[PDB]
């Protein structure tokens, strides 16, 4: 079981400078030749030449055009090619073989494989030596020249990277495509596709140079309908890289392919983005909302790497979050940039402050630099991602836009073309950085904590006002819980962005200000303070850590009302609700404890219902946000606060305070839910699919939201609104009437209606089985089983399997069902899902990950079927890997 650490990175003893394929696929399998224009290194002490090739079928090898012969000069293990010292040359030489490989039953989807009728590949971060033999690793740069060839009629378009130079006929009705990509590029962004492929295309003139650049979007043919968004994406996304970053695209085109069978969200291999179909495809009659959003998202993410992760890639995998982290924050800032709703940014904090803080407490936590790894297909966590572009996020705070633009440039030119780690980025923040602060002697080298310190830092506050003096301070403390990564805990470089608001006018009392916290613990003293304000802190989540603001609920109010700052509103409103939360939880656990005939519960705050009354009557307020603080905080987000959590004490909590709010709300929703109606469901523009409107799209998450409170409150007649709502064009809206119709005995005349709508387009159906799935049903495993029966079958497809089980998971009273049956269910899905493709199989742990964190008899239902697990003699080294880190074996 080998373990890379982080220190023992070594340049290789060997150069591979070009690289020549010719990849062959016919009906049976694929062979591929490859010719390796190979050197010694500088580094080289005599070793043998060792490839990386897992799973390949030798034909034959040969080192300049001589034949080896097995046992004798190389051994092959099925995972290295050891060509023994002695028969390796000392000077240039070149390396060839021919293998054969097999797409079509290459369910793991990684290396080369066939997803429907298409051909494809997905190389990151280990899946070249799937393909050939190579020293499968980032440092290792090269020059590629690929031809394709293929039965002309299954496999009309052949795309790979670099210029097409190249286009060929073949006898017996094949046909080949030589592309020729010159500059140097790590093997993890090589990429292949062949298939029947349609496409939209157009032309974008770069901003500086003028260059002509054609774009490509591709499918199969049945959804070519489905493309146009994505094209427009793209041109917003090298737009926006122009404008604020002054960065073009340097190559004459730019392919993106939708695929229906994918790992994860996209990929960006040079020149030839791929794509799960679910992260390219949308049409206003078969996608919902959210996947205009996530298309956006997607291209953006996967067009910013062309500089960050590209242009400037990684000397090793452990810096996998210098271009997954920074390349995160580049997509936020676009999409908060081109969605121009303040949700945006909210989202990525909710996601944040759930899912990554919960990794981030749990044994499987690490930082976003790890020291070690087994499995890099384990690698790609919400904790790399998207912690890692909260630590990208922060310098830009720090710095301001200005210097952080200066900053980021220094970082291009000076690193464009070649290998890079987290150091490099730091050191030309750090310039900067000296810059801004006209101080030679400033630095950042406490900011590399960052990198190397796991777990999350919670940062309190005290106050002290002194009226006669008109000064004001606010006292701060950090602490990060010590760990398995290290014991003692260091302060981190905490950028604070506040404000001080007025109480009685609501008003800004000081300009812009953002407190550098650089030990355990400071006091910030503000004269000339004329009034006791109170704190807006931590404004737009300006670093990441557990908040504590140690305000009153009137001064939470005050805030959610009148600050200027969306984040600290939405946070102060989410205090609230903890507190509530935390108090009525332990009333219900006592009282269960206890075993009490009576009790009393806590009831919500009578002046935060009117606040929340209040925002929602305004019509200048933004219906997004108003959806948010209508809705509790995520049950990842709660269980952070609670030890020995008792999942069905928190879903009787959740249900009294939802229950007390709508005792007084209830008219105020349904009163809402129809004046919103008009401008919601609009249709002027449903046929134009380039016209995308997010504040729209909001006001329908908000009808959707508010029509689930007064279905699940059975208020009087609401199964009209109900049905109505279900011949809504919008899919949003329809899939909506499904799931709010769970508590009414119209579900499964919803349900057959709602399939007959999904099924014939292949995405929209997944929709509708993650509706179904996430459906608040009592019969929910009976209809689970009737969903493996009837729909999903023996599928393969991830995006299949996630849309049936995933869903189900979030409910709180049924898959904690205190027998272990949802447990059971999972992980007999994991054991069976790790027999074919490992990395989906690890996906699918995910409930477990809070395992630890639950009450003691739910602690032990899901350790069991962890080790249950564990005991499958076939299980794969991801799948073992990740259960016993989060186990704690
Ligand atoms: O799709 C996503 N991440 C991919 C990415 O960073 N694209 O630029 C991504 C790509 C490949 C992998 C990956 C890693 C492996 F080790 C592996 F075997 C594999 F098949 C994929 C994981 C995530 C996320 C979801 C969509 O928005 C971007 C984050
Ligand atoms: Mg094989
Ligand atoms: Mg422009
Ligand atoms: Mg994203
Ligand atoms: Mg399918
Ligand atoms: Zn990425």
């Amino acid at each position: 079981p080998k373990i890379h650490y982080r220190k023992d990175y070594k340049p290789s003893g060997f150069i591979i400078n070009q690289v020549t394929l010719n990849i062959n696929i016919h009906d049976q399998e694929t062979i591929v030749r490859s010719v390796l224009d190979m050197d010694i290194s500088k580094h080289n002490v005599g070793e043998d030449l060792v490839f990386d090739g897992v799973g390949l079928k030798i034909n034959e090898i040969s080192i300049n055009n001589k034949k080896l012969v097995e046992g004798e000069e190389y051994t092959y293990d099925n995972e290295f090619l050891t060509i023994f010292s002695k028969f390796v040359p000392k000077s240039k030489f070149a390396f060839s073989s021919e293998v054969i490989i097999h797409p079509e039953t290459n369910y793991a989807l990684t290396g080369l494989y066939k997803s429907k009728n298409i051909i494809v590949s997905q190389c990151e971060a280990t899946g070249f030596r799937r393909i050939t033999f190579f020293i499968d690793r980032p440092d290792m740069m090269a020059k590629y020249d690929v031809t394709v060839t293929a039965d002309k009629e299954k496999y009309p378009v052949l795309l790979s990277n670099g210029d097409k130079v190249n286009e060929f006929e073949i006898p017996g009705g094949r046909h080949g495509a030589r592309f020729n990509d010159p500059p140097l590029k790590p093997c993890y962004l090589f990429a292949v596709v062949a298939g029947d492929l349609k496409h939209l295309s157009a032309t974008y003139i770069t901003k500086y140079t003028k260059k002509k650049v054609e774009l490509y979007v591709f499918s199969e043919e049945k959804y070519v309908s489905k493309l146009q968004w994505a094209l427009e994406c793209l041109k917003k996304s090298m737009a926006f890289d122009e404008d604020y970053f002054g960065l073009e695209y340097d190559l004459s085109r730019l392919n993106l392919v939708a695929v229906s069978d994918f790992n994860v969200g996209a990929m960006e291999n040079k020149g030839l983005n791929i794509f799960n179909a679910n992260s390219l495809l949308a049409s206003k009659k078969n996608s919902i909302d959210f996947s205009y959003a996530r298309i956006l998202t997607v291209v953006g993410h996967e067009y910013f790497h062309q500089y960050t992760g590209n242009r400037v890639t990684l000397r090793d995998w452990f810096q996998l979050t210098l271009k997954e982290g920074l390349t995160v924050h580049r997509e936020n800032l676009f999409s908060e940039e081109m969605t121009k709703t303040v949700t945006t940014r909210l989202s990525h904090v909710d996601l944040l402050r759930s899912v990554q803080f919960l990794e981030d407490s749990s044994p499987l936590s690490h930082p976003i630099r790890p020291e070690s790894y087994v499995s890099m297909e384990n690698f790609y966590t919400t904790t790399v991602y998207d912690k890692g572009s909260e630590v990208m996020r922060m310098y830009l705070t720090i710095l301001g836009e200005e210097y952080y633009k200066k900053g980021f440039d220094i970082y291009i030119k000076k690193n464009d073309g070649n290998t890079a780690t987290c150091e490099d980025f730091n050191y030309a923040m750090e310039q900067a950085y000296k810059m801004k602060k006209a101080d030679n002697s400033a630095n950042l080298n406490q900011y590399l904590l960052w990198f190397s310190q796991s777990g999350t830092p919670h940062v309190s506050f005290k106050y002290n006002y002194d009226a006669e003096k008109k000064q004001y301070s606010i006292h701060v403390n950090q602490y990060t819980k010590p760990d398995e990564n290290q014991k003692e805990k260091k302060p981190l470089f905490i950028p604070i962005s506040v404000g001080l608001i007025n109480p009685e006018n609501g008003k800004e009392m000081i300009s812009q200000t953002t407190l550098e916290l650089t030990k355990e613990s400071d006091t910030f003293v503000f004269n000339n303070i004329a009034v006791k304000p109170i704190p807006s802190l931590f404004r737009g989540f300006s670093a990441p850590v557990y908040i504590e603001d140690q305000l009153t609920d009137e001064e939470r109010i005050l805030l959610l009302k009148y600050d200027s700052d969306a984040f600290v509103r939405y946070n102060s409103c989410t205090n609230i609700y903890m507190k509530q939360i935390l108090m009525n939880y332990n009333e219900f656990l006592k009282a269960k404890n206890e075993k009490l005939e009576s009790f009393q519960l806590t009831p919500v705050n009578a002046q935060f219902i009117d606040a929340i009354k209040y925002l929602l009557e305004d019509p200048h307020a933004d219906a997004g946000f108003k959806s948010y603080i209508v809705s509790l905080p995520q049950d990842r987000y709660i269980i952070n606060f609670v030890s020995n959590l008792d999942t069905d004490v928190l879903a009787d909590t959740k249900e009294y305070i939802y229950k007390q709010i709508g005792d007084k709300l209830n008219d105020v929703y349904y009163k809402m839910f129809k004046s919103l109606e008009a401008k919601a469901d609009d249709l002027t523009y449903f046929n134009d699919e380039s016209h995308v409107d997010f504040d729209q799209m909001n006001m329908r998450t908000l009808r959707n939201t508010l029509l689930s409170l007064l279905s699940k409150a059975q208020y009087p007649n609401i199964l009209n609104e109900i049905i109505e709502h279900s011949k809504s064009p919008y899919p949003s809206n329809w899939l909506t009437s499904l799931s709010v119709s769970a508590y009414f005995d119209k579900y499964f005349e919803l349900y057959d209606k709602t399939y007959k709508l999904s099924k014939d387009d292949e995405l929209l159906l997944q929709e509708w089985l993650k509706t179904v799935s996430r459906s608040d049903r009592k019969d929910i495993y009976e209809i689970l089983k009737k969903l493996e029966n009837e729909v999903l079958k023996d599928s393969k497809n991830p995006n299949d399997i996630r849309a049936v089980y995933l869903p189900f998971t979030n409910n709180l009273r049924r898959f904690h069902d205190i027998s272990g049956k949802g447990y059971k269910l999972i992980a007999e899905v994991i054991t069976k899902t790790d027999k074919f493709n490992p990395m989906v199989a690890t996906q699918l742990c995910e409930p477990f990950k809070l395992w630890n964190k639950l009450d003691t008899k739910r602690q032990e239902l899901m350790l069991n079927e962890m080790n249950t697990m564990l005991q499958e003699p076939q299980i794969s080294n991801n799948l073992k890997e990740y259960l016993l880190r989060l186990t704690n074996k």
